[PDB]
Parts: structure tokens; sequence; C-alpha cells
């Protein structure tokens, strides 16, 4: 239960098995459903849109993110300026622990507000100017709407605060983590400099000189390592002034501005801010509470997966909608040049309403009524029977119907129908790969299945990606002086970002098969 | 045993097929009250005909997602209703009479019902039903309203609804094909690939007919159950003990007689 077990490619160039102790708190945090869903999403992403070369780097990044999330969860968990500080941190922890409940409550409140909004009525007379007011016999909905609007605004504000307390630390952690990696192993601001059209790199400069650069990232030796790696070649004084460190120490408005910039560029934070703004506009005009019904797309995973079918081929949907416009424009040109006499949409004899005596009017008429008509433009425009251009006109109508109504809408619907099957195939392929190959070492399940339940044992004990994350957390928490020999070996390999200690293509059984059996 | 009979009757009354047959009998009884209650027994074809059951399985495979997209259509039509009720109230007069107007969007509930009723069922959307906007101040906003309604609701949402069914057909077909491929390329009892047995001609056929026959395993289990404990032989007693302790380790997994004695046999 607490006894951990991983296999590494040891210094002796052989597979070695490492035993360590796992904390019950870490095990419970791992078993939490949020972490389970995060792991599933990561596995899907790497199997689907990932390369075999970078699989271990991606896996280590996932492990680091999961470790930081567990640390934040442990921080927010629960068992005269001091009094207000204690109360404030308690309130913030409560908001962080109930962020998702607050989001669900906000969705419910929006639904209730809109259901009450379904009873609004418009009258010229008071209960030019028109008076909008509720019309219900019960009388409870009129105060209920005001109470629910106040509650919805409060819940939206609490959701913003909870997000800032919970999911912003991870964004800042990843940002600082990536900046440190690029600074050390790429010399981004020492050797190359950013692209300059890269908004992120330019903003990141503001934080290099700050004393609190590794505020969330664990490694506090980021600057010292970069100095040792680069200063000897590129100027010790220049590196020190760039990184804002003092060279005689061997015996933050800018940081806050940079942090706020990252927060304001965060997509989920922007979405929650827009949600709060619309909730505020709701008190101005209650029908602005109808823009919070769009939150179901982010709320319900089933609806999100359904809409993913539409958005999988969204670029091609836009392309085919823009192609429909060009085809209808060509039909408009032909109509305006040759069949102007059929586009009289006025029943009155004396005054004619000619829809194709102007190019813009004809194009609007086509794109409006011809596309939405069941049989095309022939349904709307005048019948050509007994006319000189009857055959040209019937060819016009038939080709419009076939190319636009039939073929183009068939393409639009086939894109969605194909997107459904493509997403299904992606899920099936990920499942098949995860059930027929080992993630860490990439050895087929047939080899392990010679022993009954061999692949199950290999994926549960020998090569467990949960155990690897537990070992990484163990190394990070353990002291450098306290590290044992193999732990120091793996720690050095991790510090140099060398993923060669992961057994790739080899395992304990494959190495000692002759002796074991 | 009154308690045992009560428990048995509770299980019977919770049985789904028993409840279905009880409902069938109740509707048959109501038929004598009103003969048109015999039309509720035409729904029995779904349970009766396996072909129709498999056809309806296409609809029911993604039934949760069908309900979800029907509930999403309601929200989208509600947003269009809000926009209409706020801005285009003047186009929703469905009365040919000049003096008395029938305004379908002077009330939020009436407008929502009008949209969900006629706009969804119309071929071109709500623009077909409501008044033409030509020569009006809000003509462009109104044509954008109509075009987006047609594309999002009539085209995209119904395309999603039909794509769910079309995908369900292919998914069921793929399930059947995968089961057939697994059953024809791997052995059920021991999980050894057919390629190994196919070195001998008809080797996999012989393995699945004589060596590892899941019919033979059921026959042996019935034989053990019927046979007396005292009459059991040695290996039969071994398997009987393993069965009593619910230990399925006597099933050969990954090994077979041929694989074990290949050197001696050939
Ligand atoms: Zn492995
Ligand atoms: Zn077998």
């Amino acid at each position: 239960p607490y006894l951990g077990r991983i296999e590494i490619m040891g210094a002796s160039r052989r597979i070695e098995r490492i035993y360590f102790e796992i904390s019950e708190t870490n095990r419970a945090q791992w078993e939490m459903p949020q972490v389970k869903e995060s792991k599933r999403q990561f596995i899907f992403d790497v199997v689907n849109e990932g390369g075999e070369a970078e699989k271990m780097e991606l896996f280590v990044s996932f492990c680091e993110d999961t470790i930081f999330e567990m640390q934040i969860a442990a921080q927010i968990s629960e068992p005269f300026w001091g009094e207000l500080e204690v109360q404030r941190v308690k309130f913030l922890n409560y908001l962080s622990r109930n962020f998702y409940t607050l989001r669900f409550l906000a969705l419910f409140l929006a639904f209730a507000i809109n259901f009450i909004l379904l009873f609004y009525k418009v009258s010229d007379s008071p209960p030019n100017m028109v008076y909008y007011f509720l019309e219900e016999s019960t009388g409870y909905m009129e105060p209920a709407l005001w109470c629910l609007s106040l509650l919805h605004t409060l819940v939206a504000f609490l959701c913003i605060i909870g997000y800032n307390c919970l999911k912003v630390p991870l964004v800042i952690f990843k940002r600082e983590k990536e900046l440190a990696r690029k600074l050390e192993f790429d010399g981004l601001y020492i050797t190359e400099q950013p692209g300059d059209d890269d908004v992120k790199g330019q903003w990141d400069r503001l934080v290099l000189n700050t004393p609190s650069f590794p505020s969330n990232y664990w490694d506090k030796f980021v600057k010292r390592k970069v100095l040792d790696k680069h200063g000897d070649i590129f100027g010790r004084e220049r590196i020190a002034e760039l990184l804002g460190m003092d060279l005689a120490s061997l015996e933050d408005v800018k940081y806050q501005i940079w942090k706020f910039g990252v927060i304001f560029t965060d997509n989920s934070f922007l979405y929650l801010g827009w949600y709060m703004v619309m909730s505020l506009l709701g008190h101005y005009n209650n029908f602005f509470f109808a823009a919070h019904l769009l939150d179901i797309a982010m709320g319900v995973k089933t609806l999100r997966t359904i809409l993913s079918s539409v958005t999988h081929n969204g670029k091609q949907l836009v392309m085919t909608v823009g192609l429909l416009a060009v085809v209808v424009y060509l039909y408009t040109v032909v109509a305006f040049n040759f069949f102007r006499k059929f586009y009289n949409k006025s029943e009155d004899e004396d005054e004619p309403d000619m829809k194709c005596d102007d190019m813009m009017t004809c194009y609007l008429f086509h794109m409006y009524v011809g596309v939405r008509a069941g049989g095309g433009i022939g349904d709307e425009i005048e019948d050509p029977a007994g006319d000189e251009y009857e055959l040209y006109r019937v060819v016009f109508d038939i080709t419009f119907f076939f190319f636009v109504i039939v073929i183009l809408l068939a393409i639009i619907q086939g894109l969605i129908i194909d997107a459904f099957g493509e997403l299904r195939d992606q899920q099936e392929q990920v499942k098949e790969d995860m059930e027929t190959k080992c993630f860490i070492c990439g050895i087929g399940s047939d080899y392990f299945d010679t022993t009954p339940h061999g692949f199950e044992t290999h994926t549960l004990e020998e090569h467990n990606l949960a155990n690897y994350m537990f070992f990484l957390m163990y190394l990070i928490n353990k002291d450098e002086t306290e590290h044992t020999g193999q732990e120091s070996y793996v720690w050095k390999m991790y510090q140099e970002r060398c993923w060669d200690f992961f057994p790739a293509g080899d395992c304990f059984r494959k190495q000692y098969e002759d002796q074991l059996s």
C-alpha cells in the first residue's frame, strides 16, 4: 500500500528496481476524481497528438503539474489584523474548496432567472414608450427575480475569487516553470532573445529582474544555475544585472504587474470576468441574464462533447459557407444579366418590386430566400412557362437546386457526420494503444501475457505511471543530503533534464528472464 | 414461509419483464372498456421483432446525446426568442385582419411557443413565417437573424441529430465486427493466438472444437454438480474444491496441452 516500486535504467547500465515510501495523503490526492480526470486527459493527449520522442518529457511535465495541484489542494484543505487575516484565509480556502459547487449554483441561478423571465409581457399602457413587466398571478416571481439576480451577481463574484485562489497558482507555476527551462537550457534572453512578435516572451522580460521570480516554481536555484551555465561565456556582470542578483552574496511591483498580466491573459479568467460583467449588466436590463445560458457549453461535458463534433471541422464549415456565397454570387450575376424580368415580387400591377434591378439587392435576395427555400430560387421567382428563355431558366433553377440545396448542404452535414466518427476513432485508437502497449517502456502485451495476467501485473506494479509521479514527488520532498545513491543518480538526471533513466524497450523481466525462469 | 414468499413476490414485482407483461395485461383489460386501448399493444413489435429491436437500438445507442441536443435546441431557440421579443416585435403579427392584430411576440411565453412550434418545423426557419422585412430600418439585422436561425437550428442542429443516428449504426457494426474478429483470431479459454495453432493445418479449429471447448467446460461443471462428493475422483475433487472456493486458477490461461508437450509430440 505505502511501499512504492519503480524501475530505472541504472548507472550500471542495467534495469534497477527502486523502493520508496508513499504517503497516504499523496495516495488519496492521486485517487481524487479531479486528478483521475486530469490523468485521463493527459493520457489521451499524448497517445493521440504526441510523439514517442517527447513522451517522457510530457509525462514529467504532467507529474510536476499534478504535484503542484496536490500541494495546492493540501494547502486549501481544512482539518487585530491577525484575526481578519485568519478569517480571510479561511474564507478563501472555503471558496477554493467549493469553486465547482459555486459554478453549478451559478448555472442553476441563471436557469431560474431565465425561467422567471419567460413571464415578461410588453404593454403600451403602464401596469412613445412601452412598459416591460412580469405578468403572473402568484406574485412571488416579481421579488424572486430581484433576489435571484442579487444572488447570481454575488455567486459570480465568489466564483471569480475562488478561481483566482485555486486555478491561478497552477497557471503561474507553469509559466514560471517554462520560463526557467527556456532560460537555462536555451538561454532565451542570454543567447537568442525572443521572436519580438511573441507577446509572451516580451511580457516575460518584466519578471527576470524581480527578486521573486521562482515564487511558485519549486526550484529556487534557477538563477544560480543559469549564472553558472552562461555567465562564464556571456559576461558574469551582464548575467547578474539581467537576472537582478548581487554577485557579493556568497557569504515586488514588477512581479505583481507581470502576474496580473498573465492572469488577465488567462482564458478561463477572461471567461469568468465576462460572466461577471454580463451578470452586472443584468441589473441594468434583466434580459442580459439570457447570456448566461451559454454557460451550459462549458458546464455540461455531454454538451461539450456534442459541440466538439461541430467544432472539429469548424474551419471547413466556414470554408464551405464561404464557398456557398461565391456560388450564389455567380448565380446572382447570371440572373442580373439575363433573367431580370422574373424577379418581380410585387402582387400590385402598377407598382413593381423588382428584386434584381440592383446587383446588391439581387445578391441579398438570392442569399436570403434561395438558400432557405426547399427547391431553390425557382420556388420564389416567377414561373417561366411559355417564355423564350424557358429552357435556360429551368437549367438555372435545376443547377441551383442541385449545387446549393443538395450538394453544398450535403457537404455541410457530411462534415459533422464525419467528425462524429473521427472522434469515436480517436477514442478507440487511444484505448487500443493503452490496452496493447506499455506506456513507460513500449513493450507489447503479448510478451507479458505468456505469464497469466502478466501485462496486468506489469502495468500495476512494475511500470506504474502513478508510482513514477510518487517517486518524483518523493525526490522533490526529500533532502539532497539525505538522498541515497540511486536517488541521487535519478535526482541528477532530473536536474539535467535527461530522461534516460526511464526504461525504454527493456524491463526487469526481460533482463533477468533466464535467471527467473 | 410467509417471509420467503413475500421476498419472492417482491423480486417478481421488481422484475422488468414481469412488469412489462403486467402492463400488457392491464392495457388488454382496458381494451374492453375502450377498444382503442388495444392500439397500445402495437408497441409490442419492438420487443417482438429482433430486426426492429436492432433498428431501434441505433436510435437508443445515443439516446442521452439525442436528449442533450434536443435540450440545446431549446436553449438556442430561447435566445432567438429573447432577441425577437426585444427588437423585432413588429414582424410577429400573424393576423390577416387589419383591425384586430394577433401579435405572437407581445408576450415572452407566446413568442417562445411560436418559435419552438413553427420556426423549428419550417423549412427555412422563422423567416418563412414572420413578416418580410424589405424596406425597413432593421432589414439587415433581421436578415442576419433569419439566416443564423436557419443555419444554426435547421441545418446544424438537425444535422447533429441525424449524425448521431448515422454514427450509431456504424458503431454497432464495428462492435459486431470486432467481436467476430476477436473470436476468430484468439482462443477464449487460454487466449493464445490462432497463428500458433495454425502451424498444424486446421490447428485452431481443432483447438477450439476439442481441446478448449467452452461447451465442454459447462458440461464438465454440470457433471461435477450432479456427481456425488464421495464418488468424485482425484482430479474431479481438485476442481470441485477450486470451484467451492471460487478460485478460477484451474482454467488454462496462456498455456495448453500442445504448448506444454510440443517437444515430445513433435
Ligand atoms: Zn513497461
Ligand atoms: Zn485455448
